[PDB]
């Protein structure tokens, strides 16, 4: 089906295969998943690839979620990030901990409301960001949408 890499040995929270990210940007946005889990007891992470190879991007987000054991510390607490950079498609894969607050159509929201008006203006890791500040919005009871 899906090929998912080797969990790293430096699991920082933000996975680049797509080359999009500059290293300052990444090591914020590992600052910010990383207190974001930890405030929430959730485990959130992104993964940019550069595509989905034709394949279903919700469906490869949950054989990727499953695969590293997002959120297996966590007691299912997992939100996982995944950005098909060059298909210009994005999903939101939770564990079912976390699923009564970050429901599909709250995802669906965020992608739509959040994060896609940012890949309009080509602000790709901008959009990246504003996803993680909106996931933690809906988790503390905070996201106005």
């Amino acid at each position: 089906q899906f090929t998912i890499p080797e969990v790293p040995k430096e699991q920082t929270s933000v996975y680049d295969y797509a080359e999009l990210l500059s290293a300052a940007e990444k090591a914020s946005l590992e600052n910010k998943l990383i207190k974001y889990s930890d405030t929430t007891s959730t485990q959130i992470v992104v993964v940019i690839i550069p595509s989905t190879n034709g394949e279903n991007i919700n469906y490869l987000g949950a054989q990727w979620g499953e695969k590293w054991g997002i959120g297996q510390a966590k007691e299912d607490n997992g939100v996982l990030i995944i950005l098909a950079l060059n298909d210009k498609r994005i999903a939101i894969n939770t564990g079912y901990g976390v699923e009564h607050l970050l429901t599909d159509a709250m995802s669906k929201r965020i992608i739509e409301l959040d994060i896609t008006p940012f890949f309009k203006r080509k602000d790709y890791p901008g959009g990246l960001d504003r996803g993680a500040d909106a996931i933690f919005e809906v988790l503390t009871g905070e996201y106005q949408g």
